[PDB]
């Protein structure tokens, strides 16, 4: 599966896709995780790189030379940790688990965790259901 992409060089069109399967594999096996995010007492083993790609927060502490060197990062108490579960495998998976029932807590998450696009679609999601 390739083509010849708009500037005449071969792109590859899975690759983007099988790059991050294969991150979330590592994940999975708890391969080259440098980073756990606890959320009220639950533990989220992550990879550093993968969150700032995907999030403001992370992008600002992993960028912070203090901060960039710790191991375990908490998140505020009030964070729904199912919120924030279908926020990490979204950032591994771009499928994201929106249901009527966890809505809310995945904009508030996405909010805190600085995702904007997310937070747009939930918005879109909510003014539909209205
Ligand atoms: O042509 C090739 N040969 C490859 C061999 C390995 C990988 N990567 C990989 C495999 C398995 C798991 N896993 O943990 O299941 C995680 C990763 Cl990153 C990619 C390849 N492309
Ligand atoms: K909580």
């Amino acid at each position: 599966l390739y083509f010849q992409g708009a500037d005449s060089c071969i792109q590859f069109t899975r690759h983007a896709s099988d790059v991050l399967l294969n991150l979330n594999r590592l994940r999975s096996r708890d391969i080259l995780t440098d980073v756990v995010i606890v959320v009220s007492r639950e533990q989220f083993r992550a990879h550093k790189t993968v969150l700032m790609a995907c999030s403001g927060l992370f992008y600002s502490i992993f960028t912070d030379q203090l901060k960039c060197n710790l191991s375990v990062i908490n998140l505020d108490p009030e964070i729904n940790p199912e919120g924030f579960c279908i926020l990490l495998d979204f950032m591994y998976t771009s499928r994201l688990n929106l249901r009527e029932g966890n809505i809310m807590a995945v904009m508030a998450t996405a909010m805190y965790l600085q995702m904007e696009h997310v937070v747009d679609t939930c918005r879109k999601f909510i003014k539909a259901s209205e």
